[PDB]
């Protein structure tokens, strides 16, 4: 198929557009580097061992986004693209919602124009809102996110469901991601967070390798096994795997199809700490901090629906996510090369 | 005060910028002329007594956005434009989206780059959901709209409150409207839409006019006294008046103030055709249709929060909503010419 993948060079993205050219399929990459260098195209092109094609662009741009898409004569578009640091979105809604909502709707328009009606959009757990109910089925009505963040996720849910409703023909996966961890098994290829990484395994992983001191771990008081917070991670090769799949198997098939993608099974802070320390061969240093503001005490997915219907599960383990991420940061400690 | 009235020839916008300029305000009006004509202008120049700025230009343009507000150094901005069509947005999100959601923010960016920080939004009844507690107050939660329409209001209304957060030196009000009916008492000016009137009182008008057969009532099996569907009309000219009022009082009043803007009490549909056949004296002919998908069988406001915070209550009553849209409707059978 001929797919374009915005937000390709990124984190999730990259690894996904690796496995796509394994699936022989012809893949453009749209990406505006604000959160990912092109040094990691070449890495895309091996591992792939095929030749995606680069286009650098902003999602909010609609004359080059229909351009794209006709020059290209694309099939079906995977949107990876936009910001995603819940912390910043607080202190920076506008951007958020302007990437995040703007970005997507500038995007589907663009398809509208070109006559694209194949979309898969990466979404989030987090749109579950304060869901007592766990793990999470697709089924659950949605809630309110706390972060312009999560907000702007629900917002284009919303935004692609009525335009499904509108234009029936549209095939349309709303992808809710877990929490994904790990990177490309040759340790070539991972997440290269700039600054200060938001998320554990990052984290993690720089203080292993020496770059921080010790890992805050926000609370030891929730109301879970071990105290501390409780996710479903879900490794990046794994996910990649199950874009390629939705992808393949949705494409022309009209509706609006949710799924959830996670190993469908909870991790506390401190299951992650010792499959590091143990992938890492040494104790990862933490301690205890306070509850970080937002944080939800546990939840994990409820991924049979994919499974039925995607005939798609994680097959990566928790200590693979672990041994990948320190395979990656320990063989490439200065990330991708400016 | 400087203000910058979006989608100020409109409806609403103009009675309310008559208003603004008896109050000896200096206005800027800004709209695309998608859904009014310049034809208003001079009405409004003339009634308001004072000449406000015209400026044609659509709110998605966010660099002519800056460039206004700076060059009229802008005080406060109320921001009428949009596109309102219940049943349109359902057939057509996008537009909705792209011109509610979108249109905000690149409004409210223009904003910030110009330093501009005091912001009256058009909000409406819709956000509070399917509520059966009513009337409906400020402090209910708010719900789920049906329509892309009412989505895109609560979206706008969610990403204003969190542009508060961030920079908490904005007052931002949002109004929430209830049913806007009337107009001006000069029957010069009033409500002019194009095709088919969506809502009530124009139906009504044009049926009194001569224009249409029946009024088709939609539903009259609702659990109401009467059995049709019950609202909490206001006139276009008590709407006007309290934008003055929240614009003049809450401006450098730093926070998110939000107010049900309505009569605080609810009227059938059989009330208005009544009313409407008294102002106009004849029956006006009327038949009984099935339920309009997506109607609420009856809410109001509490308006109690304005009266105390704003010291803001309606003036005007049904029969004065029902006699002010005969008067223009007859005065002016053509509306606006073009
Ligand atoms: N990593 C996670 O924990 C997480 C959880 C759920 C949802 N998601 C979503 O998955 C997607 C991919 O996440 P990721 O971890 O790979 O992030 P990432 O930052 O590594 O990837 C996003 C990519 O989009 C690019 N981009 C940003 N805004 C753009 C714009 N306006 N136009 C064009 N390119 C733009 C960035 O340069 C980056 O390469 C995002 O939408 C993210 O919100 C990820
Ligand atoms: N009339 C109602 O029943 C109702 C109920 C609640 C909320 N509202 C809101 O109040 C506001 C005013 O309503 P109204 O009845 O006067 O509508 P209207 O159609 O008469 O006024 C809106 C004006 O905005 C202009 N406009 C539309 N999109 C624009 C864009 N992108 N850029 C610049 N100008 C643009 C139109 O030309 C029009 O003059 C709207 O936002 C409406 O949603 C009204
Ligand atoms: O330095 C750190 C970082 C994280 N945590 C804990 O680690 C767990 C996972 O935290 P983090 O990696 O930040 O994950 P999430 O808060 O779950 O958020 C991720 O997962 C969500 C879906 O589950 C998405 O909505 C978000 O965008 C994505 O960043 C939580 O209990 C955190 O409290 C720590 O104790 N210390
Ligand atoms: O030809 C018509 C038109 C309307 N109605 C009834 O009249 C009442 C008012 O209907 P309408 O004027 O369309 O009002 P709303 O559905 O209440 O919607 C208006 O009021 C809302 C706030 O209350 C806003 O959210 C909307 O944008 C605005 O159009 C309802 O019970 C309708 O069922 C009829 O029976 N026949
Ligand atoms: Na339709
Ligand atoms: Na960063
Ligand atoms: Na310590
Ligand atoms: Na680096
Ligand atoms: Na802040
Ligand atoms: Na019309
Ligand atoms: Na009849
Ligand atoms: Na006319």
């Amino acid at each position: 198929m001929r797919v374009l993948v915005t937000g390709g060079s990124g984190y999730i993205g990259s690894h996904t557009c690796v496995q796509l050219l394994q699936n022989g399929h012809d893949v453009i990459i749209l990406d505006n580097l604000c959160n990912s260098k092109r040094s990691v195209l070449p890495v895309i092109e091996r591992l792939g061992g095929k030749h995606p094609t680069f286009v650098e662009g902003d999602i909010r741009n609609e004359a080059l986004m229909t351009e794209i898409l006709h020059d290209h004569a694309i099939d079906t578009v995977i949107h990876f693209a936009g910001l995603k640091a819940v912390g910043e979105s607080v202190q920076k809604p506008l951007e958020y919602y302007d990437n995040n909502v703007n970005g997507t709707l500038r995007l589907i328009s663009a398809m509208r124009a070109a006559n694209v009606k194949n979309f898969i959009f990466s979404s989030a757990a987090t749109v579950y809102g304060d869901q007592p109910k766990i793990p999470y089925v697709e089924s659950f009505p949605t809630g309110t996110p706390q972060s312009p963040f999560g907000k702007s996720k629900l917002m284009v849910e919303q935004i692609l469901t009525d335009l499904q409703k509108a234009q029936p023909d549209w095939s349309i996966a709303l992808l809710r991601y877990f929490n994904p961890v790990g990177a490309h098994p040759s340790g070539d290829m991972g997440e290269d967070p700039q600054g200060i990484p938001n998320n554990l395994m990052p984290y993690i992983a720089q203080v292993a390798v020496g770059r921080r001191d010790s890992l805050a771990i926000f609370g030891n008081d929730y109301p879970t096994e071990d105290g501390t917070g409780v996710r479903d991670y879900i490794h990046v090769m794994d996910l990649a795997d199950g874009h390629v799949v939705a992808m393949e198997k949705l494409a022309n098939k009209p509706g609006v199809h949710i799924y959830n993608l996670g190993a469908g099974v909870g991790n506390s802070v401190l299951d992650v700490v010792n499959a590091f320390s143990k992938a890492c061969g040494k104790p990862v240093n933490y301690h205890f901090a306070p509850r970080r503001e937002g944080d939800l005490p546990a939840y994990w997915a409820d991924a049979s629906k994919a499974d039925r219907e995607l005939n798609w599960r994680v097959t990566r383990t928790l200590d693979e996510m672990a041994q990948d991420t320190w395979h990656w940061q320990s063989r490439h400690p200065q990330g991708y090369p400016d």
